[PDB]
């Protein structure tokens, strides 16, 4: 049971890693962006 | 290894609070900003 519960938080450790840095990388250059058109067919690609 | 697991569990513990309350200051920090944030926040985990 210990050693499933640390495999558990290890991955959720990385996961909060990777969540962090990209988080304190987005504050530099988001100022404007292209429209969401094609967002939508991904959107109803994983639907169907 | 009944002990190291148990300090490994109380470290874990600790870091996830220290990580959660350092990711809830970082996301305060941006309050101004650009709403793309959140667009890529969704994006992380609609890849996930």
């Amino acid at each position: 049971l210990e050693e499933a519960l640390e495999a558990k938080e290890e991955l959720e450790r990385t996961n909060k890693m990777l969540k962090a840095e990209m988080e304190d990388l987005v504050s530099s250059k988001d100022d404007v962006g292209k429209n969401v058109h094609e967002l939508e067919k991904s959107k109803r690609t994983l639907e169907q």
